[PDB]
């Protein structure tokens, strides 16, 4: 099959591709700026940008099926557009958060337009991505092999990124996932503290866990810049996003058992050395 995965250089896409592939799949890898090692040899780098939907022409012809990296401005447009070149199918990158009800305005818009096109459709809503601790804990952890961390007792369910990418593979490539939006959470309940500590083990070295304030925390992530910065309000419940509930993993689609934050760490415990 003729696939066109968006978000092909991202955490979740550069899984996807490389998986596509070995399957020997016709697989075509949308990117802004079209350089060697966007993709694996063998497929096809397109140029284009999901803001612009005029770009996509060629990068859509001839495509059987469609893996959607989230534009809510545009996504009607470049979904129409999907359909005008034939795409039989799409695959959204969505969030976990539509399923919870929090996110009404950003990945819903794009389900809402994939959904009302006519085409075969699989949204994949990860929840928060164990990508998020490399984000937030990878510079301090490589300046000194400390976290500063305000709810070391707190936690949530992360996800590995390859669960997701497994679960988007199967709905580009298998029948049963059409009209199915998969929630994908980790495995298990982890507090952050914990959460270090699996990093300590991946690494094979200490962490110091410093229990900071929220506020001395947010003047560290507003120093800390990047991804620490940029989310910091939602990150310490400065602002809203918006006993627990049924907690789904990409086991109900893959058949296998959702990998844990301890196999995360290992898988990247190198992009935490100094
Ligand atoms: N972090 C979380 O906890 C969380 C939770 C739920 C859902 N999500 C969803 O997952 C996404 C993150 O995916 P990821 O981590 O795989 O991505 P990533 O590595 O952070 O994202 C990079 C990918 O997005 C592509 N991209 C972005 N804007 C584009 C545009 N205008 N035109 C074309 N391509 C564009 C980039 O292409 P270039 O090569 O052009 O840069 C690149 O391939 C989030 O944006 C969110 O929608 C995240
Ligand atoms: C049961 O879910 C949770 C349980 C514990 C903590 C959490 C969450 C949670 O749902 C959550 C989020 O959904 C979001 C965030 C988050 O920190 C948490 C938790 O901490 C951060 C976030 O707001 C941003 O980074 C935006 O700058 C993105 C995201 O917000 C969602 C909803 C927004 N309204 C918006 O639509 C955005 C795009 O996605
Ligand atoms: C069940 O959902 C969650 C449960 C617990 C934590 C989380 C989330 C969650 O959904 C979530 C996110 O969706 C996003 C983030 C996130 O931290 C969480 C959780 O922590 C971080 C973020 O800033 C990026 O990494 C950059 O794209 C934004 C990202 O999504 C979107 C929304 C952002 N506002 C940003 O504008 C862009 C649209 O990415």
């Amino acid at each position: 099959s003729t696939i066109l995965v968006t978000g092909a250089t991202g955490n979740v896409g550069r899984n996807v591709v490389r998986q596509l592939a070995e399957r020997g799949h016709d697989v075509r890898a949308l990117t802004r700026r079209a350089r060697p090692g966007a993709a694996p040899e063998g497929v096809r780098v397109q140029e284009g940008d999901l803001t612009h939907p005029k770009t996509l022409k060629d990068a859509l012809e001839g495509v059987d099926a469609l893996f959607l990296f989230p534009v809510a401005a545009t996504a009607e447009e470049v979904v129409g557009m999907a359909k005008s070149a034939g795409v039989r199918r799409i695959v959204v990158l969505s969030s976990g958060a539509v399923t919870a009800g929090y996110d009404t305005d950003f990945h819903l818009p794009v389900e809402r337009a994939v959904e009302a096109s006519g085409l075969e459709w699989t949204h994949v809503r990860p929840g928060e991505f164990a990508m998020n601790k490399l984000a937030l804990w990878g510079p301090p952890i490589r300046a000194e092999r400390v976290v500063r961390e305000p709810a070391p007792d707190a936690g949530w369910f992360p996800v590995h990124e390859q669960d997701i990418a497994d679960v988007a593979v199967l709905a580009l490539t298998e029948e049963g996932h059409a009209g199915q939006a998969y929630t994908l959470n980790g495995p298990e309940l982890l507090t952050h503290r914990r959460q270090v500590e699996l990093i300590a083990d991946a690494m094979g070295e200490e962490i110091r866990l410093e229990v900071v304030t929220p506020q001395q925390a947010r003047e560290i992530y507003l120093a800390q810049g990047g991804f620490a910065a940029e989310n910091v309000d939602f990150l310490l419940g400065f602002e809203d996003y918006g006993s627990l509930g049924p907690m789904p993993t990409a086991e109900a689609v893959t058949g296998r058992p959702a990998r844990t934050f301890a196999q995360w760490a290992r898988d990247h415990a190198d992009e935490f050395r100094a």
